[PDB]
């Protein structure tokens, strides 16, 4: 079943690599607790990691035990192995992007989160709702 006292994260993008963006919502409200600024150069699945440890990084720094939502198995798979495994070349014009990935993935080397990731049903409960 659906928990609705969590945090829904989402990733917005365009290209492939083109600009992304990515935000945090409360499921219940759909009020917006965080949102990244448009990232010029990244890919989809980069920005939908970044989102998910945005959101672990949100939640453990304010105490809270609400579950994480994503739509991305992908990404959650990532997550949980601790390593983006991204194609996206690495070169001056990818390099913000790389260097955000690479330290969100130092920060899930270093640190411990009580958080569940969990897959949102896309098929079942509707669009995610921090869908853009």
């Amino acid at each position: 079943e659906i928990i609705w006292e969590s945090l829904s994260v989402d990733v917005g993008s365009q290209g492939n690599p083109g600009i992304v963006e990515y935000k945090g919502v409360d499921t219940k409200t759909g009020e917006v607790l965080f949102e990244r600024e448009p990232i010029p150069i990244g890919t989809n699945n980069m920005g939908e990691f970044l989102a998910i440890v945005h959101g672990l990084r949100y939640l453990k720094e304010r105490n809270s035990r609400k579950p994480i939502y994503s739509n991305s198995q992908t990404a959650i798979k990532w997550v949980k192995d601790k390593k983006a495994k991204s194609t996206l070349v690495r070169n001056e014009e990818t390099a913000l992007i790389w260097k955000l990935v690479d330290e969100a993935e130092e920060w899930l080397n270093t640190h411990t989160y009580e958080t569940p990731i969990l897959k949102w049903q896309t098929d079942k409960w509707g669009e995610i709702k921090a869908d853009y």
